[PDB]
This record gives structure tokens, sequence and C-alpha cells, in this order.
């Protein structure tokens, strides 16, 4: 046979127990003798030791912790196959083992309080400030890095309820409404929020302080 | 090489753009010959047809839209090498597609009241009543099916305030402090929560009303 072996990839934040299986190496040299298989590489004989290892005789490729995707990303492995002997009955297998990403991290704001402000006379449209929260988590390839902003309540209410408004993906805040006036309500607090997976994940929260100018 | 396949594992819910590169298809074969690649199986030339796809001269297997874990979650599928002369250079490649999970689903109480009953003298850590939330995803493997229970809050507050217990993975509400009384108290709303990833995903709420016996 003359196929590449592909990669191997191993969700992180695994659920107990461990040591748990990942995948079975065998040589079908072991229609003619015994086989004992082995591991190298950073990750299983070189530090990181012991994150992974393999049973000598069934070939068992045995994960012993739970991954995380933000501390390694990727190893780097090789598979071997020996006889009674000592000796190779194959080169040594390719085990590139790729950790795929998992929710565990929560979204956050770069700060618990940010501040802007906005001429009252401005058009509705306009752009005012701009929040941001960041996850640690991929956003390329998943949704699990990937934050929606909402706005969650505004005080006060006065001319009404709905006086800005948040792009979901940008953070950037808006006003939507005619009314604003310095004199009579010369600043908003907003709480606003962002909620990773693109909206269906979790929920964290700040406040914008809004100044209105004259 | 007589090393056996391992199967490849694709997260769910994958982010665009599609398609997108898995693994590239490789017979080694190819220093020697020109070769032609293709794959079959359903899931490629079967229903469900063109979700996988192989670009012929590079081997580059591509998944072609999101895969969805609680939908499929396996495909079987084979890798052909075939040379410009017609001749099939390798036995097919096992293309084993383990699709891992996701928390694409929020946990869900199995009816939004929960009604139970208990008798008022009984002895601090009595069972009252399980309440059951499901969730979709995976909790063998991972924690994005397994549900948390918790208490949000008792109404009333009398005599005490923390008067019942629920088991954070049974769903058992228990009682856990003297001073029931069906003439003071007759019964209560708890108002109850199932958070999945065990606790650190998302919560969906519930009400248990429980009558006091006498
Ligand atoms: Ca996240
Ligand atoms: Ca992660
Ligand atoms: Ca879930
Ligand atoms: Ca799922
Ligand atoms: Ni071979
Ligand atoms: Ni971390």
């Amino acid at each position: 046979m003359d196929w590449v072996i592909p990669p191997i990839s191993v969700p992180e934040n695994g659920k107990g127990p461990f040591p748990q299986r990942l995948v079975q190496l065998k040589s079908n040299k072991d229609r003619d003798t015994k086989i004992f298989y082995s591991i190298t590489g950073p990750g299983a004989d070189s530090p990181p030791e012991g994150v992974f290892a393999v049973e000598k005789e069934t070939g068992w490729l045995l994960l012993n912790k739970p991954l995380d995707r933000e501390e390694i990303a990727k190893y780097e492995l090789f598979g071997h196959a020996v006889s009674e002997n000592g000796a190779s009955v194959e080169d040594p297998m390719n085990i590139s083992i790729i950790v795929t990403d998992q929710n565990d991290h929560k979204p956050k704001f770069t700060q618990d309080t940010f501040r802007g402000s906005v001429l009252e006379g401005v058009l509705p449209g306009t752009s005012v400030m701009q929040v941001t929260a960041t996850d640690e988590d991929d956003a390329i390839y998943t949704y699990n890095g990937v934050v929606a902003y909402s706005i969650h309540s505004q005080e006060p209410k006065d001319p009404h309820d709905l006086m800005f408004t948040i792009h979901r993906s940008t953070g950037t805040i808006s006003v939507i409404s005619s009314g604003l006036d310095r004199e009579k309500v010369p600043e908003y607090t907003l709480t606003i929020q962002a909620t990773d997976m693109d909206g269906d994940g979790s929920t964290t929260t700040a406040v914008a302080v809004v100044e209105i100018l004259d």
C-alpha cells in the first residue's frame, strides 16, 4: 500500500475518563509475526512527556489527559512497529494530531466601562463609538471565537427606549432615533453584551456611557 | 507500507467559506505515474450526494457544506487512485469520517412547569421530585450535552430561603431544612435552571411547583 496517512483530529477538552483511546495503530504484517508498537515525538517521549502513549501489544494510541488547543494546537508523533527481534517491519508511521477547537472560553470586553459621545444634532444612522470583546477560541474555522454584540438596556429611557443600536459584528454603536437633547438628557448608560457562537453561546456584560453634546 | 489508515475527524458546524480542504489524498506511486483521484461512498457519489468531493489532480479531499453531527454522525467513503492508462494503482483507501461534536444545541426542560409534593414532616435530605432537561449534543465524549441543574430562586421565602436543594446531575429536588408547614405555606415555586457544558454553557429556565401536604 502507498497511500499517505492523513492526520487525526482530536477535539480539545474531552470528557473523562482518561486514559482513552484515539485510534488503533496496526501493521498488516501481523498476519506473519508478533508485532510491538511504540511512539516518539514531543507529546510522547520528549517534552511535553506523557500526553500520549501506545499499548505495546494492541497498538492502541492513548490520550492521557484532556487537550487544550489554546495551549498546544498540533502534535507531530511517530508510530513504530517492531518484531520480537527489535527490528523495524515498517517505516515509522506519521501521526499528525490536530487539536480541534471547543468553546472553552467566554468572551471578554476589553474594558468594563467604555466612554464615548455624540452631538445631539446628528442624523439617525450616525456612529457614536465602538466597543470590543475578545474570545480566545477559533473564530476562523469555527463560531466558538465569534462574538455577537447586543444592547441589553438603556438608562434613562428618555425620550424613549431605543435611542441607540449596535452593529452585531463590529461593535459600533449608532444613533437610531430623533430627540437627542443634552439639556433634557445629558448622558445615557447602555448595558452592552457580547455573546460567542455568534449569538448562540455565552454572554458577558459591560457598559457604554454616552455623553450627549451640543 | 502496511499501516492501517486511521479515521479523520471533522468538527461539525464549521464556519465558511466552502468548499474547504480536509486532507490531501496521495498515492506515492505518483513518482512512477500520473494519478487521477476520485471518491465514492454515501456523502460522495450516492445520497447524500456531493457533501464531499476530491480534486482530481491534487488529491485534496474537500468538504462542500457544514456538517451536522446530530443529523449524520459518521461517513464511510473510499478514495481511488487511477493511472492515466486506466489502472487502479492502489486498493481503494478507507476514508472513515467521524463528525465530532460542537455545542450547537441549547438545553431544554421537558416541560415548562413540573409539579410535585411532599409531606411537611419529612427529614432533611428527603427527595421531593425529579426534573429533566435534555440536550441533543454529545454528553459521552464532550461536555456539550452535559446538563448541570440549579435553583435560581424560591418563592415564597418563609420560613427560610434555602428550603430545597437540587442535585447538580440528576435533577432531584430535595428538602434540606426543617420548618415546612402547609397551613403557614402551602406551595413553593422554584425557578430552576439547566445549563450545558456542565454549567459553563447556555442556561434555560423552568418552574418546579412544590405542594406541601400534612
Ligand atoms: Ca468562546
Ligand atoms: Ca477553545
Ligand atoms: Ca448543548
Ligand atoms: Ca452538537
Ligand atoms: Ni505498502
Ligand atoms: Ni484558557
